[PDB]
């Protein structure tokens, strides 16, 4: 583990505070601008859609990535939520009401047992079965997110190879001739401190770089900084052009 | 069912070239082309054959998974990216012919022919050398026959495992952003006249899929970038991509 404070410039430039963590898979070495914040545990908010998806597929609550989840007809503040979805679009638009229905069908007993098997954060689901990742007792750090994502990348979690390949498909965010990004955003607003997340990895021709970042997010105006500050660090380190 | 749109010919004559683009709208079950005759003419598949060759190698266990390393044989070749170690993902991306020739020798003639019959792949004919028939033997396929094959792959309906189909669709990944995903493969046929370039694949949108297959005359390697550029001009004209 090594601390690079020069990355703080990318936060200062936007009058913002947070952490970026990087893990080089080939060399088995980690890098961060803030070793203490890298190990601070927060609510995961919509980054929980990665384990929630795995559990729903392995139990047969979701049959495949094409199954349609029909809109329930309740008009909500996010326009993209008021329509029919599948697993790929529900991930892409972070569709909370679809994932709340998955959690209710999984139930408390199976949810708790799967999170112990994954070694996920503080393993504590206290609160509503369909909101504990937004305003209950579960907590995870940036370094614990990387540990979990490394198991997913190598198909080492205790669910089928099929469930792991489908979720990695749903995480696809960007691809071109230089790199592929598989990742998930989050925004924790119900309990202080309000924060934004981006967790995932960068696939290159002959290496993989795992990342996890969080930052203070007192309003929704800064949400685009989650991806923009991470890409400034990846360019500085010569990982992407 | 099928409609001819000759306005697309402007994207070929812009570059003093000749060719065909074929599109299929999965939701509406309707096809579109600039040239109904060329859309049904048969050509060597060249490196577009890496899609069925990958499926057969995985289903028979010649390739264990997308991480297995194929070591360079230490024979210096023309293309710098071929003179290094590869896995399935990088071998598809850089079109590494020597890696796929070794897959074909390990599959062998009898198993290769049985699987192309099971896929209904083009004329199903592997006559010629087992390690070069897709470059200079008897096999031929049309743009419309490429779409029929890719539709089966998209729906996991080919006669190989779901696993084999999922890994090959991962190796086909070409471009992704907030508007669309492209899964596809390039080809370049030079050993038999006429010399042609291919691009075959599909575009995934939020609520539809568009399949595509194009080929074009390719008298020199200088025009190879037009395979993708002319296809994307057609996709933009039809408002499929921004």
């Amino acid at each position: 583990w090594q601390e690079n404070k020069s990355w703080n410039a990318h936060f200062t430039e936007h009058k913002s505070q947070g952490v970026v963590v990087l893990w080089n898979e080939n060399k088995q070495q980690g890098f961060t601008n803030n070793l203490k914040r890298a190990n601070q545990a927060f609510l995961p908010a919509s980054t929980f859609k990665i384990p929630n998806s795995l559990i729903a597929l392995d139990l047969g609550v979701v049959k495949d990535e094409h199954q349609v989840f029909k809109w329930d007809g309740q008009t909500r503040d996010i326009a993209t939520w008021n329509r029919d979805h599948n697993l790929i679009t529900a991930m892409k638009y972070s569709v909370v009401p679809v994932y709340q229905e998955f959690a209710r069908q999984i139930g408390e007993a199976r949810m708790s047992k799967m999170l112990h098997a994954f070694d996920y954060g503080n393993e504590d689901i206290s609160g509503n079965v369909d909101s504990f990742w937004l305003d209950g007792g579960i907590r995870i750090s940036a370094t614990e997110q990387i540990s979990f994502l490394r198991k997913l990348y190598h198909n080492k979690l205790h669910v089928s190879e099929r469930s792991q390949r489908i979720v990695k498909q749903a995480m696809l965010t960007e691809a071109n001739g230089d790199y592929i990004i598989r990742a998930k955003t989050g925004y924790s607003t119900r309990i202080e401190p309000k924060i934004g997340w981006w967790v995932g990895w960068v696939e290159l021709d002959d290496n993989v770089w795992f990342f996890a970042m969080n930052m203070d997010m007192p309003t929704s105006d800064g949400l685009g900084l989650r991806q923009a500050i991470t890409k400034e660090v990846l360019k500085q380190e010569k990982i992407i052009p």
